[PDB]
């Protein structure tokens, strides 16, 4: 009866209410997310619960076990009915959820410290000084282990054999590392979570070049399930009204700090 | 056994051939959506026809008949099987039709002769010497039909009682009255054509001001297709595999004259 929600908690997408202690339910929470996830449900009829997502992560298949951690897990396994979050559409994930039309276009992109001297990704595979490096157990790894793009597969080559490793758990993670580093670690993650962090104290870091790829976020659903159709018009129609439009600017920049 | 295409004549996503007369069959084509039919064709493993859309628009439903024309009528009537074209993915299609997840990125934006005293969208509204429109029969003027947005909506009050018309029949239309027009006309088209026709020759045209929306093309089956399936796990495949990117350098830069 009550749709089960899986989010994951990533500024500005889901964030803890300052005073969450003092909530209930999904009042705790609030961001992008959160408010799409309320005009999802009103949209197509449905109660639902927010509730985030255990291991933390967005989601991929263990190699050895074949078993679908994060997110796309909590699908797979049917411990969710729904996922809203920034999640990629990707073909490997396609084969065992289903995802809406995108509610948000989005590339792989470089953060770096203020005054590094990179400008694009040719510049971080031509060097060695600079370390770099992505999410752990998301779709911009996966991009540049899949890469045939021989500047991205020199990259892939780089950061799979670097030690200390140059992935990280979490955005917050990298960004952090990337602020601590002196110019010396830069971070390859999503345009939209590059273009939320250049907005917010200290106001350290930038986003460098163009975007590596294109692609888009979806709502995902476990295969066949019965809100899909609803779920993918509810997005259509979100679109076109300019809900998602204003939504970011909400997010990203009606509350920039820089 | 071979599929029936429907697509329709749009620069650089299918254009005839320099010396087509001498061609047969699909062979007197080119372009960016006929590169992309033939990838299509390959992974999904079909045979087929491109086939120019009779009526020669993208869609819409007559508001008194019901009647749908277009590529969108071609699919709904069972006239073709697929269509490979720049067609935009709209909920009021979705509703009729079936799409994949979307191959290529855009917004709405402005075509202005150089040098005409326009620098957005609310520019246009807040005058009355420089008159604009749409294609007719397309997403670009449904979104203005149903934009709640001031600037928009009242741009589309301005221009569905202008006299004469100032929609046209095509993009080649569009773009001939911005060129012919001494500045007095501008044109709303989606991003893509725009950033095309800016780099051909005589270079005389400018895309002003950001995407007024944001959205998609995508490949489109009647509703229920045995392809559907296939077709968008191709889609993701092909971007995923950098070809999308690739055919794009090939049909817009690598094109360039100006
Ligand atoms: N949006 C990504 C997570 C962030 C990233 O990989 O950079 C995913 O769905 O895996
Ligand atoms: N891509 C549009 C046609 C061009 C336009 O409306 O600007 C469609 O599918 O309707
Ligand atoms: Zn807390
Ligand atoms: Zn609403
Ligand atoms: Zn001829
Ligand atoms: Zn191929």
């Amino acid at each position: 009866k009550t749709v089960v929600v899986t989010t994951i908690l990533e500024s500005p997408y889901v964030m803890m209410k300052k005073n969450h202690e003092m909530l209930e339910g999904n009042e705790r929470y609030e961001g992008y997310c959160v408010d799409l996830a309320a005009e999802i449900a009103k949209h197509c009829g449905f109660k639902y619960k927010l509730t985030i997502v255990g291991d933390g992560k967005y989601g991929c298949r263990d190699a050895d076990t074949k078993i679908w951690n994060g997110m796309v897990g909590e699908l797979v396994y049917g411990k969710a009915d729904i996922a809203i979050a920034p999640l990629t559409i990707t073909l490997v994930r396609e084969e065992v959820i289903d995802f809406s039309k995108p509610f948000m276009s989005l590339g792989i992109s470089i953060m770096i410290k203020k005054g590094t001297p990179i400008e694009s990704a040719e510049d971080l595979s031509k060097q060695t000084e600079i370390a770099y490096g992505t999410l752990d157990c998301g779709s911009t790894k996966e991009f540049f282990r899949r890469s045939k793009i021989a500047v991205f597969d020199k990259m892939w080559t780089y950061m799979r054999s670097a030690e200390p490793s140059v992935f990280v758990r979490t955005t917050a993670e990298g960004v952090a590392r990337v602020r601590k580093s002196k110019g010396k670690y830069a971070y390859l993650l999503e345009s939209t979570m590059n273009e939320y962090i250049e907005q917010r104290k200290p106001c350290d870091t930038m986003k460098v070049g163009g975007n590596l790829d294109s692609k888009g976020y979806g709502i995902a659903t476990p295969k066949g399930s019965s809100l899909g159709n609803a779920v993918n018009l509810a997005v259509l129609k979100l679109n076109e009204q300019g809900l998602l439009d204003k939504l970011k600017n909400k997010w990203w920049y009606d509350k920039g700090e820089c």
